[PDB]
RNA sequence: CAAGCCGAGGAGAG
RNA sequence: CUCUCCUCGGCUUG
């Protein structure tokens, strides 16, 4: 309902028309600066008797309900009609309705690009910008090379050029909204030099029709009163040893090279050595020789094993190493159980060169003699704080892996000298279905967010979730263990950490470039803001010159890449899916189909007697519901599916390899939009009637 | 709650 | 340009 001071000025120019960016600090109030433009743009809109329409976006879900909740509607309620949107509602369905009402839309953006190509490619209702008076969006800094709502930016700007090149030619001139983009930083594209920063701020400003940026320099120290920094720190370790348990899982590596005869040409416990296995995988499958692809299936674990042990106990490489050969072994039992057995010599050489050393590593593993540096280091790093705040002790860890998140997790829930001081602590990492592990879900993400506030949990443990959206309470101790992503990331947490007696940790070993990376971008960080003022203080018709040719070159570099994208052959049947581990036939392209022309499927009796079903692990801690199938080899290859009572079983093309028939240059693709051919719809003629 | 499809961004390493 | 890791969004079947 009230302004501060150096929220005024920054807002200033907004009231009355100047489409502009804001980047202020975290914290300083952004969400409620925008609550008064709103108020004021309606109110404005109203007095001129002119239709007033707001519209909020955001990149994701939680921060819609939050805005919802907390800030719109406890000061606009009586004034005003308000909404809010996502994909986990059901307002959804009506959405060029409810623009005839509710004059505060907060969304999820990719809905309004959806009703907008409704509009434009089919007969259904859809919107259109016209209908609106202001478009507040969050997070400016993701406009950038086909985003999200870059698209919707670059409509407006075609149609900001049509009304300029209008207004030579007729009188009647669309009236387009006013844009108000709010930030934190804008952050710098990836530029070696400070001109090449200013020119990718100027893109910014193109994508956003902007006429400044107006930072806030005047009210300044009732910012630094109100508002304060952590301090930056640095806590580094070394190791000259660790020979036992890596020597270990290095002989098993050699020794399977070895019978394999391959040359790496490059180091164990790396990346460049998992991409070389992974390109002589998709060879040998290629191919169809095995020995060599197994084996590089292996080394892949053993590789991330390594990797690992670099950051984490080796308790936890021997627990993800038990769990898949338990798989295996489990998965060559379940096969052997029907009918006759025959084995192979790969897979027996392999298990023989591991579970005769298994028991060894457990014994290696175990032995804290020496464990590793880096959690030493933050054990110290963490019970400093936890014994100076005493039951205000908010907390935060950053990591780069899920794996690592549930391992801290565990740990810290098993060592007393943490639970003593009270160090309640969670994980928490994100929903996107991929990458080996189990996600979480929207709902365990909201009760940990609540748990935190309320305080539960003391501390989070974390992948890249939290430095953006949600939000979590102030916190003491933010840190981060072997993550620097860029300096976006480095800002946001830097702007978590109030309640005085704050810190920004870093945790790194010596022989890899990390603090380098850090360096970088602090060093961006003191950039940027040159480029503002820069810019800020640039002549009004430059920088419109400089815009305008920006707004071509981001429209003309659209329509070039339009063409690439529109321009695909049909071929009903000239394949042969293959499985990959054994070279050997599964299905043709005939077989498949299709339902709501999105999941891929077969349905029949010759494929159904190909494969046996197991028990789903992810529902095993009830009913399983979504069998995992797997072949005679043991390869994995698709998923249960209920389709209308049938229990028709889904299948990927991550886990097949493709055979055509003309000359046979067998390809992997990793998913079904890459190929070029079609396969047809669902129909129950087949099998039926 | 499980399963799958598509799109986008960031970082590394090569 | 490729691989990996991380995140997000929209949409289907159950
Ligand atoms: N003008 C104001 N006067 C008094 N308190 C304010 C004002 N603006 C914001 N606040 C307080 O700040 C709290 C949240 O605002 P804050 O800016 O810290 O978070 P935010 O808006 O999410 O910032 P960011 O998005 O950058 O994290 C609210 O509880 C509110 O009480
Ligand atoms: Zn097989």
């Amino acid at each position: 309902l009230q302004l501060r001071p150096y929220q005024m000025e920054v807002a200033q120019p907004a009231l009355d028309g100047k489409n502009i960016i804001i980047c202020l600090p975290t914290g300083s109030g952004k969400t409620r600066v925008a609550v008064y433009i709103t108020k004021d743009h309606l109110d404005k809109k109203k007095q001129a008797s002119e239709s007033g329409k707001v519209i909020v976006l955001v990149n994701k879900v939680m921060l819609a309900e939050q805005l919802f909740r907390k800030e719109f509607n406890p000061y606009l309620k009586k004034w005003y009609r308000i909404i809010g949107l996502s994909g986990d509602t059901q307002l959804k369905i009506s959405f060029p309705e409810v623009v005839k009402s509710y004059d505060v839309i907060i969304s999820t953006a990719q809905i309004l690009e959806n009703s907008l190509l409704n509009l434009e490619s089919g007969d259904d209702d859809g919107v259109q910008l016209s209908d609106f008076s202001l478009i507040i969006i969050d997070e400016c800094h993701h406009t950038n090379k086909e985003a999200v709502y870059n698209n919707i930016m670059r409509r407006y700007l075609k149609q900001k050029l049509r009304n300029n090149d209008l207004k030579k030619q007729n009188k009647p001139a669309i009236p387009l909204p006013q844009i108000l983009g709010l930030t934190a930083s804008p952050g710098v594209g990836a530029a070696k030099k400070q001109s090449e920063a200013e020119k990718h701020i100027l893109n910014i400003c193109a994508n956003l029709d902007a006429f400044t940026i107006k930072t806030v320099k005047e009210n300044l120290g009732q910012l630094k009163h109100q508002i304060k920094e952590p301090c930056k720190k640095f806590v580094i370790a070394d190791d000259t040893r660790e020979n036992p348990f890596k020597e270990k899982l290095l002989e098993i590596m050699a020794s399977i090279q070895t019978y394999c005869q391959k040359s790496p040409m490059s180091d164990f416990g790396t990346q460049h050595y998992e991409q070389w296995a992974i390109q002589m995988e998709k060879k040998a499958a290629k191919d169809g020789n095995r020995k060599d692809r197994v084996c590089a299936e292996h080394l892949r674990k053993y590789n991330e094993a390594l990797q690992i042990n670099d950051t984490i106990r080796m308790i936890d490489a021997y627990s993800h190493l038990e769990t898949f050969y338990t798989d295996e072994k489990e998965k060559k039992f379940a096969v052997l159980n029907d009918s006759s057995l025959k084995l192979d010599e790969t897979d027996e050489f392999l298990m023989n060169l591991f579970f005769d050393n298994k028991k060894m590593l457990k014994k290696l593993a175990e032995n804290p003699k020496y464990e590793n540096e880096k959690l030493i280091k933050l054990r110290n790093t963490i019970l400093e704080q936890f014994t100076r705040s005493e039951e205000s002790s908010r907390g935060i860890i950053f990591t780069k892996t899920r794996q690592s998140t549930y391992a801290l997790s565990q740990w810290i829930m098993e060592n007393a000298k943490f639970a003593e001081v009270g160090v309640k602590a969670h994980h928490l990492i994100g929903a996107g279905h991929s990458s080996e592990v189990k996600p979480m879900t929207q709902t365990e993400q909201k009760e940990v967010i609540s748990k935190f506030r309320t305080g539960e949990i003391n501390l989070l443990i974390a992948t890249t979730v939290a430095e953006e959206g949600l939000d979590i309470k102030e916190c003491n101790i933010v840190i981060r263990y072997g993550l620097v992503t860029n300096e976006i990331a480095m800002v946001q947490a830097r702007g978590r950490a109030r309640a005085d007696e704050s810190t920004y940790v870093l945790v790194t070993s010596s022989g890899s470039g990390v603090t380098e990376r850090e360096i970088v971008n602090d060093f961006r960080e003191k950039m940027m803001y040159k480029a503002i003022n820069r810019v800020q203080n640039m002549k009004p018709e430059e920088y419109a010159h400089k815009i305008l040719e920006l707004q071509v070159q981001s429209i003309l570099e659209k329509k070039m890449k339009v063409k690439r994208s529109i321009a695909y052959n049909d071929n009903p049947s000239l394949i042969t899916l293959l499985c990959k581990n054994c070279s050997m036939l599964v299905c043709s392209g005939e077989n498949i189909h299709v339902i709501e022309k999105m999941h891929h499927v077969n349905m029949t009796p010759e494929f159904k007697g190909l494969y046996i079903v197991r028990e789903n692990k992810a529902l095993q801690k009830d009913y399983q519901t979504n069998g995992e199938i797997i072949c005679k080899c043991g390869q994995a290859w698709g998923t249960m599916m209920v389709h209308k009572g049938l229990d028709l079983p889904c299948l990927k093309i991550r886990n097949f390899v493709v055979n055509f028939k003309n000359n046979s240059p067998k390809k992997q693709y990793k998913k079904w939009v890459e190929l070029p051919i079609r396969f047809p719809d669902l129909d129950y003629s087949e099998y039926c009637l």
